[PDB]
């Protein structure tokens, strides 16, 4: 129920304005 939808292969995000 609390998961998380995505396939395999862990990584962060890609912001450049932002922290």
């Amino acid at each position: 129920g609390s998961g998380v939808r995505g396939d395999f292969g862990s990584l962060a995000p890609r912001v450049a304005r932002q922290l």
